[PDB]
């Protein structure tokens, strides 16, 4: 789209070169930084490595601050074709013995006044207690487990169980790691959570993700996606054997 | 850790991050970037696009004007090892019949006293008249075609003959040719030019590019790398009934 493309691009330049002007980059700097990131298109992180600094930025731009539910950073994880659930309690597909600790979750899905939209569809995923999201994960089927759609009740409320997820390091071997662990020598851990997307003919996506409190990397999260707004109360019950997490949440939506 | 490293990174990143928000980044555009940058690793373009953005800035940084020749950016298509050419006149190794203008390079290299510096190697790279380099080319072979190394004669003069340069076009199908030709509606031709590296004991090396004069391209670079002061004047001077073009240029070298 030449005059949006032209106009950003310039400015852009504009942008970097006084960055190399100011800071005296010398040539194996440049070398350094194009080498570098050589590396990273060589492995497959664009999405990973510009997710992690940018996206939550991008996200920030998109919807913005206010009364909806707020969104947050979609990740490179996503997979459409998510099963619809509909069982006993509305479980993610997981193995036998998917491991440690049990979860539930619970909500609503109203518009601004409060009324409960009733044709939302809402897919979730996220990555096992173990670190890895399947579809992207040598250790993982390439199948649904730990994703599903989920529709609420007429009354306006959802649940679905799963399993808690933890805090995950992205791959301290990465080009990203590398830079996150080693040149930036920070680390590579963002918060548990859970990805969440919500459609709804007549109202507009909305994509989030939920993380818990008492969480020791929602203050330093990687990829400066947390938002306090977002993280949930954790109620830690002990259903013998089985300890058990639970958390609520209302979702309220942008409604076109 | 690296400190360098993290105060350049995190003024990088606030600087993008201001970036992205002052100029209403939208996620598609966003993706299409990720999308663009991901297809310049494929098409191995970073040391292209790179240095056609930004060489010229790194390059005025790490080195000054003064009574020495005044340096010029590497470009992506540099290749150590060329060969020492020696000759009745040494001779860029060149295909059988290979097309264009014969030209004959004379010129020297002395030190900001005057004095020739005889313990120079000269190497010299430029594209064929289809616009092309070799190693980079999976229309040339890789071998040293047009790239050599010339040393000085005692007298500390240099003398190579080859065929000249034309102007050359970044290959308009490639991510960067796409972004400078379709894109920004604006064309990706570089004048010209002959690549020149000298190094010598005792000195600061050098790396320079030379142009021709009436070089169509002169006041209208891609890579916006041409220094008035770097541009040679054309002898078109005739010999054995036949076309040569005569091109005259007296390097200086800095101290240490
Ligand atoms: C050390 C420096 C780092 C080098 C960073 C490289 C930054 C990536 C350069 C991005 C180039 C943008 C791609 C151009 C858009 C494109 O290729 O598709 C054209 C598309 C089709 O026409 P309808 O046009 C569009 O509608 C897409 C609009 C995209 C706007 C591009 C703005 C570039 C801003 C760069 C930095 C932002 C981070
Ligand atoms: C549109 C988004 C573009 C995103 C591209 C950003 C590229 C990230 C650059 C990170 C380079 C990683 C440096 C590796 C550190 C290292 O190799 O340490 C050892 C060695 C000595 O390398 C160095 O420490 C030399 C210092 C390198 C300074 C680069 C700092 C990054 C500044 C952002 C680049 C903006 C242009
Ligand atoms: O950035 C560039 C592109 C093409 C060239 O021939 C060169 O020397 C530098
Ligand atoms: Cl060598
Ligand atoms: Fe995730």
């Amino acid at each position: 789209a030449n005059t949006r493309v032209i106009e950003l691009f310039d400015e852009f330049t504009d942008l970097i070169r006084d960055f190399i002007v100011r800071h005296e980059i010398t040539t194996p700097e440049y070398e350094t930084i194009m080498q570098y990131m050589i590396s990273v298109g060589e492995a497959g992180e664009w999405p990973l490595w510009l997710d992690a600094f940018f996206e939550t930025t991008v996200d920030s731009v998109s919807y913005g601050k206010g009364n909806w539910t707020s969104s947050a950073i979609q990740g490179p994880f996503f997979k459409e074709g998510a099963p619809l659930l509909t069982g006993k309690p509305a479980t993610l597909p997981m193995r036998a013995d998917e491991p440690g600790d049990r979860m539930r979750f619970t909500g609503s899905v109203r518009d601004t006044s409060g009324t409960p939209i009733t044709g939302a569809v809402i897919d979730v995923w996220h990555s096992t207690n173990d670190g890895n999201y399947s579809f992207f994960s040598p250790a993982l089927p390439d199948q649904y487990l730990l994703r599903g759609r989920v529709v609420p009740a007429e009354d306006g409320s959802i649940e679905f169980h799963s399993i808690r997820p933890v805090p995950y390091e992205i791959p301290k071997a990465g080009p990203t790691g590398q830079l996150m662990n080693s040149y930036l020598g920070r680390h590579s851990w963002r918060p548990a959570h859970i990805h969440i997307r919500i459609t709804a003919d007549g109202y507009r996506p909305l994509i989030t993700q939920l993380y818990f409190e008492g969480d020791p990397y929602l203050d330093s999260d990687s990829c400066s996606a947390v938002k306090s707004e977002l993280v949930l109360p954790v109620n830690k019950i002990d259903i013998d054997g089985e300890t058990w997490q639970l958390v609520d949440f209302n979702f309220i939506l942008q409604h076109n």
